[PDB]
């Protein structure tokens, strides 16, 4: 028994819309909630705001249906509060006789003193592609459609003109096609003479390339000499194509542009690698310099992945380092490159042309050296007035780097407890930062004891309430930052089946930040590693939700799976850049081909070095202004034996344990090592060509491990052959790092035989330096630590690489615009 009240707000052709109706004479208002029954009794009830209310010449009585999702529906899962809605962008259509009743939703809107403190209801608007919560949208109604306002809907419709192409300008059209002098796309204005992003794919370069020469695969292997050679049974795309666009041209479709088919014809842009000089003749070039060319190349606008600026050398107002760190995607070139002479020459005319931020207090829990916050600093965001290591080396190596930091090597637990109580300093007079002080709270708290996969239960629960995630999170509650950053190992989304994760996220929701996770990859930011880290961001109410950093540069795609899985349903963050990019890969070689050669166990911590930056990569990390002293090029003392090893792997890529040869060594003692002996059979890897046995142990037969086979100081490590096919051959172990490569991730113990083992440089006999090792990471040379060589690893290995670190602070940075 459905009838309208009042008169009619507006009338359309074919609906007239009403601010209040009677369902069964009962009042119900636009801006009212109600609940819809699923037809599967299994599913949460469906709840919504009615955004609008009309009537159809047909008779039928509508409203416009704005879904809200109930908490277990997003990340969060069965940890969320069943009070708890969150908005969503999810709206429909849908007649007044399906509802079932009127809800109360209330907006739990964050105090106006909210740094100051620590019937559904409903305070974030919830992202699932993304897994962000972020703070409702301000957006009023206007008078004009105070009648049918829906949040869901508008934010549909702005998405929608964002992402289609559209053409501004148009000039005339010539032949069936219309060319145009300005179009757009995803919010982004390309004109001509701008400069585009496109897929390695997108067009070809005319200069002809000769598949290499190749070679013969080695000569045939002696297996008494190399008796366990026989258990060995580039992949990063290619970065961005450049083009200056020249023309853009789209077709017709019933006599108006057809935007589904514009192109641009763009002049070809060569890199340094894609003239005849590839990659030797470029190991020294800048990342962004490019050549000009005359080469013509047709595109479909729908391939190009965005706009980059390029400019000619000569007509800079600033300098080319200051050019190039003034802004992202800034490109230049000097010559042009005639594609058939294969010369260099000087570019035509046509190529030429025609408020401070404050910066926020931050604080540092478990910073280390300092990595994380010299990222953060290089960004010019943040200040970190305050940082907190317990173990002391570290926190010495952190006060060297900012003089200006207090620095409380302490327990976090006790440090807390002390502000929470009034405390103004702890027992050494260092002044406590107190509720107010700290604008940027920022750490990596080890998350110990949690790995693998075992359920979580009553004992587990309960460490998590008393570790020190939690002791972070309870920072964050105090002090009500206005950003928080927790960074960890990738696989703190994924421990004890993503519950960490989720206690995580449903904490800072409790509290009313605004916050999302993302996995990177710190290859992708400008270093030679392999690094993938969680990445935690939280925004206070009144401040932007921060993005993840687009990739700059090509890595290795298996090292670029950053999307999460949490109870089936996939996670991804908003990077958008999800194949190649718009710089090359740094290589091993770009990190630290300038270093001058060391031996094993080398410990003069300061030698000049001996010869100029070679890398592009090197003249970044040594600067541009003075300073003489190569620091920390020192690398640890091995066994004469576990030496002896080292100057017996081969240089070529991928050589590794199985390379050695089974021979007598004079030691650095003055020792021989004897010959391993190969007595027991291996019924899974049979006799070897030269008719010998390849069994060290009575349990490769198999039966159990023989009290005497068990063999010492030999070249061939006893132990390795013994369970070598347990542990797919124990390849790495002893292997030596590719100048073409990049490191494996940089650890705190660089060991041969440890649990990442390929630690030994590409030439030299010689685990990797303190040095190389924070190269690696991305580290200035001038960074300075602290502590015995052991130490200065584990500092270098534990912290997050500036690279990193910098490419999170500029996404904060476009936070305090906007
Ligand atoms: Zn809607
Ligand atoms: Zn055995």
């Amino acid at each position: 028994r459905i009838s309208w009240l009042g008169q009619p707000m507006k009338i359309e052709e074919n609906r007239t819309y009403y601010q209040k109706v009677s369902i069964d004479e009962e009042m119900l208002e636009v801006g009212d909630c109600v609940s819809v029954i699923p037809d599967d009794s299994s599913k949460p009830l469906y709840l919504a705001r009615v955004t609008a209310l009309w009537e159809d010449k047909n008779g039928q009585m509508m409203f416009h249906a704005h879904w809200f999702c109930a908490g277990t529906d997003t990340v969060l899962g069965a940890t969320s509060d069943p009070l708890e809605l969150f908005l969503v962008g999810e709206c429909e259509n849908m007649q007044l006789s399906y509802i079932h009743s009127k809800v109360k939703v209330i907006y739990k809107a964050p105090s106006e003193n909210w740094a100051m403190e620590g019937t559904y209801f409903f305070q974030l608007w919830y992202n699932q592609e993304y897994a962000r919560f972020e703070s409702p949208p301000k957006t009023q109604p206007t008078e004009d459609n105070k009648h049918k306002f829906c949040l869901s809907c508008i934010r549909l419709a702005e998405l929608r003109q964002k992402e289609m192409p559209k053409v501004l300008e148009q000039i005339e059209e010539v032949d069936g096609r219309v060319y145009c002098s300005s179009i757009t796309k995803n919010g982004v204005v390309y004109r001509l003479g701008d400069s585009v992003y496109l897929p390695p794919e997108a067009f070809t370069f005319n200069i002809k390339v000769a598949s290499p020469v190749k070679r013969p695969k080695k000569d045939p292997v002696n297996e008494t000499l190399y008796p366990e050679h026989y258990r060995k049974y580039l992949d990063a795309p290619e970065p961005y194509r450049i083009g200056r666009i020249k023309e853009i041209h789209c077709g017709k479709k019933k006599g108006k542009v057809n935007e589904a088919d514009i192109k641009l014809r763009l002049y070809k842009f060569y890199r340094p690698e894609n003239t005849h000089r590839s990659y030797n003749g470029s190991y020294h070039t800048d990342i962004n310099m490019l050549y000009w060319s005359d080469e013509e190349a047709v595109v479909n606008f729908s391939d190009v992945q965005g706009r980059c600026t390029v400019e000619y050398g000569e007509d800079l107002l600033e300098s080319i380092q200051d050019y190039s760190q003034g802004g992202p995607d800034r490109f230049y070139f000097l010559e042009a490159y005639n594609s058939k002479t294969k010369n260099f020459e000087d570019p035509p005319n046509h190529a030429r042309s025609p408020i401070k931020l404050p910066k926020l207090r931050t604080l540092d829990v478990f910073s280390g050296c300092g990595g994380l916050s010299e990222g953060f600093h290089q960004a010019g965001i943040s200040e970190t007035l305050w940082a907190i290591e317990m173990w002391d080396p570290a926190a010495q190596a952190f006060r060297l780097n900012n003089p200006g930091t207090t620095v409380f090597t302490e327990d976090c637990n006790v440090l807390l407890k002390l502000v929470m109580a009034g405390e103004v300093t702890n027992s050494l007079g260092q002044r406590l930062p107190q509720k107010g002080d700290v604008e940027m709270l920022c750490g990596g708290p080890p998350c110990q004891g949690f790995s693998g996969m075992n359920r979580f239960n009553s004992r587990t629960y309960s460490k998590f309430k008393n570790s020190l995630v939690v002791s972070f999170l309870s920072y964050c509650d105090y002090y009500r930052p206005r950003f928080f950053l927790l960074e960890n190992v990738r696989n703190f989304v994924s421990y004890r089946d993503s519950m960490v994760l989720k206690l995580t996220l449903r904490c800072l929701v409790r509290m009313g930040y605004q916050c999302t996770f993302g996995v990177l990859q710190a290859g992708q930011y400008g270093v030679a590693q392999t690094r993938r880290r969680a990445i935690i961001l939280a925004a206070a109410p009144g401040e932007k939700l921060p993005l993840f950093p687009e990739p700059l540069h090509v890595f290795a795609p298996r090292a670029c799976q950053l999307s999460v899985v949490v109870d089936d349903k996939k996670f991804v963050s908003n990077i958008t850049r999800l194949s190649s990019g718009p710089f090359r890969t740094i290589t091993v070689r770009d990190t630290m081909s300038d270093l001058p050669e060391i031996q094993n166990g080398a410990s003069n911590s300061e030698i000049p070095y001996n010869g100029e930056p070679l890398s592009w990569f090197q003249r970044q990390l040594r600067g541009s202004h003075y300073q003489p002293i190569l620091r920390d090029h020192i690398c640890k003392d091995m066994s004469p034996l576990v030496a002896a090893r080292m100057r017996h792997i081969p240089l070529f890529p991928g050589s590794d344990w199985r390379d050695l040869p089974n021979i007598q060594v004079r030691l650095g003692d003055g020792v021989i090592a004897h010959k391993l002996q190969y007595t027991f059979h291996d019924v899974k890897n049979g006799y070897s060509s030269t008719g010998a046995l390849r069994g060290v142990c009575s349990c490769a037969e198999g039966k159990a491990c023989d009290p005497e086979s068990r063999q010492f100081s030999t070249l061939i490590p006893w132990c390795l052959p013994h369970t070598g096919n347990r542990h797919n051959h124990w390849a790495g172990l002893y292997g030596r790092l590719e100048w073409d490569g990049f490191f494996s991730t940089t650890v705190t113990n660089p060991e041969p035989m440890g649990k990442q083992g390929r630690v030994l440089h590409p030439e030299q006999h010689r685990v990797v330096s303190v040095r190389e090792c924070a190269r690696s990471q991305g580290f200035p040379d001038s960074y300075r630590f602290f502590g015995n060589i052991l130490d200065r690893h584990r500092q270098v290995g534990n912290a997050v690489p500036p690279p990193l670190a910098k490419a999170i602070g500029l996404e904060i940075k476009l936070c305090l615009l906007s």
